[PDB]
RNA sequence: CCACCAACCCCACACACCCCCCCACCCCCACCCACCACACAAAACCCCCAAAACCCCCCCAACCCCCAAACCCCACCAACCCCACCAACCCCACAAACC
């Protein structure tokens, strides 16, 4: 249901059949026949709006990532539930890596007054994002959320500017994420021109 | 592959004349959350038992050379334009003609 849109299709029959491989090999029984599953998710398209349903697939996930299991493939199902929300933070995190900069010293590169609110607003203290197992990763599937100040919309001009130069870099994850459109690409585009042509 | 007289735009009722128009309108934009047609982890050469590695090898050998006599896919003779009936020739001509 998460992976619904557009253009999809054909990857959503190839991840619903490696789930039924999955569930139908050992240490899981073949109880569904083959392509059941697919004709549920068309009746149950929408089913990821659900509040509770969403909750217990943040649950398992949690549970999952900490402690192994046999059954731990069920994980495939929630493995999105992690950082859900949150591709503006982790999009950061990643650039960092790719640039081969620390944090800071990316940030001193951002030579942008929007930026400003942006960067406040993802590094706000009190959130365990350093903890490697903690409620935030899971945070947007249970409660205690709301609206996530970590979406790639609210860091938009953060985000746009990081993939502007990953496609400057070429990097294949940039080329196919979504532009913020409100937050003034244009310009975005034009500083990420020169950090690219520093970095590549 | 000119010609019926005559007329000689395959012009012309009037009104007309964007294959414009009801209004509000006017991204074939928009629920929210989202936003790599990313992702279980472990891990990632569609790498790997060893022993090995010319889709090399019995030997004799090694022109898909050889009976011999031979060797133009030459030769009876007469010949030798895939010339020739003569009359002779524009696949010219009744006359009147000849877009």
């Amino acid at each position: 249901s998460k992976i619904s849109g557009q253009n999809t299709g054909n990857y959503k029959t190839n991840i619903a059949d490696r789930i039924e491989q999955i569930f139908e090999t050992a240490p899981f029984v073949k109880i569904v026949e083959h392509h059941t599953l697919m004709t549920t998710h068309k009746m149950c398209a929408n089913w990821s709006t659900i509040p509770n349903f969403r909750f217990l697939a943040g649950t398992y996930d949690m549970f999952f990532s900490r402690i192994e299991h046999l059954y731990s493939a069920i994980r495939v199902g929630t493995v999105v539930t992690a950082y859900e929300d949150c591709s503006g933070l982790v999009s950061f995190t990643g650039f960092i890596k790719q640039i081969n900069l620390t944090a800071r010293e990316a940030i001193l590169y951002f030579f942008h007054k929007n930026f400003e609110e942006e960067i406040r607003r993802m590094f706000e203290p009190g959130q365990e994002t350093a903890v490697p197992h903690s409620y935030f990763i899971h945070f947007r599937s249970l409660g205690l959320s709301g609206k996530s100040p970590y979406s790639s919309n609210a860091v938009g001009h953060v985000f746009n500017l990081i993939h502007f130069v990953g496609c400057y870099m070429g990097q294949v994850r940039s080329l196919n994420a979504t532009v913020i459109a409100a937050c003034a690409p244009h310009e975005m585009s034009v500083l990420g021109g020169y950090l690219g042509e520093e970095f590549f």
